[PDB]
């Protein structure tokens, strides 16, 4: 069964066999007085992985890489950020220091800069204009426009039709938009119609938090938000 927040303690990662070559990473943690789960993706790159966001924390990536050490043991090379907050670029530092080579978007490691978060090494060329999608190694990396930030990602994997939402996307049992400081809730809806306009034949749907799911989310996430805009 998919890992719930109450199964893993603030620290530990657990890893989710997704497709062949695919997982899912899975870590804890609190925020706003409460801990909430969030996830990541893994993705075999040939004889090494592909690292999608990190486990929200210096502690949390640690223990991240420890668990692939032990369950996959191939080396993490690289590692995408899909956007500039804490639960994504927070454990860059770890993945540097570690010997990952870390990616984000120009804008996401600018929006870390000025927010005082970690930053990536690297700039992801090709992702500035909504629409606008690169291929990286195994995956396929689209930005669809401004969701639950401006700069965030998504990423495909097309062996396995794995459709990695991030913070953009929710999980089904969350009907509350909640902590929307850095949205652009005008444009979340239409930047979700450019999520399903490009991957209509995505089988698996992984949100930034909670359970995965299928294409349901896209439509699930557009009304929590919508329902937020209205009152
Ligand atoms: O909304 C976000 O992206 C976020 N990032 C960090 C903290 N949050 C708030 C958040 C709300 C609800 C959940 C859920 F209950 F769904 F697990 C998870 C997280
Ligand atoms: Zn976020
Ligand atoms: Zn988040």
């Amino acid at each position: 069964e998919y890992p719930t927040v109450s199964e893993i303690p603030v620290g530990e990662v657990r890893l989710y066999q997704i497709a062949d070559g695919v997982w899912s990473h899975i870590a804890t943690q609190s925020f706003d007085g409460a801990v909430y789960p969030s996830n990541g993706l893994i993705v075999r790159d040939g004889d090494e992985l592909l690292l999608i966001d990190t486990a929200w924390g210096a502690k949390n990536t640690a223990a991240l890489l420890a668990e692939i050490e032990k369950q996959i043991g191939l080396p993490v090379t690289r590692a995408v950020s899909t956007h500039f907050h804490d639960d994504r670029v927070g454990g860059v530092d770890v993945l540097r220091a570690a010997g990952v080579a870390t990616y984000a978007s120009p804008s996401t490691r600018r929006l870390a800069e000025v927010e005082g978060n970690e930053i990536p090494t690297h700039s992801l060329e090709g992702l500035s204009s909504s629409g606008d999608a690169v291929r990286f190694g195994p995956v396929e990396l689209f930005y669809p426009g401004a969701a639950h930030s401006t700069d965030n990602l998504v990423v495909y994997v097309p062996s396995a039709s794995v459709l990695y939402g991030g913070c953009a996307i929710y999980e089904l049992s969350r009907t509350s938009a909640g902590n929307v400081a850095d949205a652009d809730l005008a444009e979340w809806p239409t930047s979700i119609e450019r999520i399903q306009q490009h991957y209509p034949e995505a089988q698996f749907v992984i949100p930034g938090h909670g359970l995965p799911g299928g294409l349901d989310l896209l439509k699930h996430t557009t009304n929590v938000v919508k329902a937020h805009t209205n009152r």
